[PDB]
C-alpha cells in the first residue's frame, strides 16, 4: 500500500514529494548495526513494525567499520534481505552505508563505490529504495567542501549511471548536524537531501535553528537517524524534548527514522532484552523508547 500510494518520490523545491507532487512524510525504524543486530532485520519483523506501528520506511545501517562491511561483507546480504523485505511489504527502504568511526567517507570511498554501484544496478529500477552514502561524516577537520561534498559528487554518478531518479541522503559535518554549511554550497543533483541527525537528551533550539537555516536555503533535509536519548546513552529517555523534536518535524513534514530497532540494553533501543526477532511484541517486549516512537508512527497511520 504504501509504495503503490506514493510511488517515485522525488525533491521538488527543498522536499520530498511523490508522484502527485503531494507532501510525503516517512517515518520508520533503522536497525541498530547489521553485524551485530541483524535477527531483527527479516520480512516477518518488518511486516509487524508496517502492519502495527505503521512504519512507512526501514533503514538498514550497514557499518563499514566496527567489524561491519569493509572486514566482513557478508554483511551486504543482509542488506539485500532487507531490500527484498521492503519491496514484498510495499513500504521504502533506505541502504545506508553507515560510517562512524571511519570518520572521513573517504576512507572507504572506492569500496562504497563499488557497493552502490552494485546496490543501484539490482534495485535501481523500483521506487522503494533510497540511498544514505556516508551515514555520519564527523571530526573537526572533515567539512563539507574539503572531503563530504567532493565524495558526494563521485558516488552520485556511480548511482546514477544505474538509477537516474532515486533520492539520495547525504550526510553532513559533526555527525550529521552541519546541514548550515551543506545549504550554503549545495550538490546540482535535484534528488538529494542531506541528512540531520540528532538526541532527544543532547540536542536543542540552536540545532533545530540550524535546520530552519539550511530548510531557508532551499535544501531538502532527511532526519535519517535519531535518539531519544542523550547521547552519552545516561539518565535514560528524554521524551519530552523527543516530542518538542517530533513536533519541530511534522510542521516542516521532515521524514525520519528512529535508531533503533535492537534489544540491546541501551536507552535508545526499541526493544527489551530477548524480545522475539520476528515481531509479534507485546507491550512488555517494547523498551521506554520504543512504546513512545511506536505510538508516534501510530498516530500518523
Ligand atoms: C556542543 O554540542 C556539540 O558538540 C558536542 C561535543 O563534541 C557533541 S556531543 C557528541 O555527539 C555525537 C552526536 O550525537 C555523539 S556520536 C553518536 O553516538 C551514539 C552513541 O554512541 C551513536 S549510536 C551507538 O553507536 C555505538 C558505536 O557503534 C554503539 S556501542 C557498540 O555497540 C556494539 C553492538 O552492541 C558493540 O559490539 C561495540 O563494542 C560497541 O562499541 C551503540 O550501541 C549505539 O547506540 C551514534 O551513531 C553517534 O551519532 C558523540 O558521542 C558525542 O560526544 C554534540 O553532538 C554537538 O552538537
Ligand atoms: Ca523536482
Ligand atoms: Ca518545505
Ligand atoms: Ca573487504
Ligand atoms: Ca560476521
Ligand atoms: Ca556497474
Ligand atoms: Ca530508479
Ligand atoms: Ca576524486
Ligand atoms: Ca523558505
Ligand atoms: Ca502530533
Ligand atoms: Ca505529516
Ligand atoms: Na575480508
Ligand atoms: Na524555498
Amino acid at each position: 500500500s504504501v509504495v503503490e500510494e506514493h510511488g517515485q518520490l522525488s525533491i521538488s523545491n527543498g522536499e520530498l514529494v511523490n508522484e502527485r507532487g503531494e507532501q510525503v512524510q516517512l517515518k520508520g525504524m533503522s536497525s541498530h548495526g547489521l553485524q551485530w543486530y541483524g535477527q531483527f532485520v527479516n520480512y516477518e519483523s518488518m511486516k509487524w513494525l508496517r502492519d502495527d506501528w505503521g512504519i512507512n520506511v526501514f533503514r538498514a545501517a550497514m557499518y563499514t567499520s566496527s567489524g561491519g562491511y569493509i572486514d566482513d561483507p557478508s554483511v551486504k546480504e543482509k542488506v539485500k534481505e532487507a531490500v527484498e523485505a521492503a519491496i514484498d511489504l510495499d513500504i521504502y527502504v533506505i541502504i545506508d552505508w553507515h560510517i562512524l568511526s571511519d570518520n572521513d567517507p573517504n576512507i572507504y570511498k572506492e569500496e562504497a563505490k563499488d557497493f552502490f554501484d552494485e546496490m543501484s544496478e539490482l534495485y535501481g529500477d523500483y521506487p522503494n529504495v533510497i540511498y544514505e552514502i556516508a551515514n555520519e561524516p564527523n571530526g573537526s577537520d572533515v567539512t563539507w567542501g574539503n572531503q563530504i561534498k567532493p565524495y558526494a559528487e563521485e558516488v552520485i554518478p556511480i548511482i546514477r549511471n544505474n538509477d537516474p531518479n532515486n533520492i539520495i541522503i547525504v550526510g553532513t559535518g559533526t555527525w550529521s548536524q552541519d546541514v548550515h554549511h551543506a545549504a550554503d554550497n549545495q550538490l546540482a543533483d535535484p534528488n538529494v537531501m542531506y541528512a540531520f541527525h540528532f538526541y532527544a537528551g543532547t540536542h536543542g533550539q540552536n540545532l533545530r535553528d540550524q535546520v530552519d537555516y539550511a530548510l531557508d536555503q532551499g535544501a531538502a533535509i532527511f532526519v535519517s537517524e535519531w535518539g531519544t536519548s542523550a547521547a552519552t546513552g545516561d539518565g535514560g529517555v528524554f521524551l519530552d524534548e523527543a516530542q518538542v523534536w517530533i513536533d519541530f518535524m511534522d510542521e516542516r513534514n521532515l521524514s525520519w527514522a528512529n535508531w533503533s530497532l535492537t534489544h540491546k540494553d541501551e536507552s535508545s533501543a526499541a526493544l527489551m532484552p530477548g524480545a522475539n526477532p520476528t515481531g509479534g511484541w507485546t507491550e512488555a517486549e517494547l523498551s521506554p523508547s520504543g512504546t513512545f516512537v511506536r505510538e508516534k508512527i501510530r498516530e500518523s497511520a
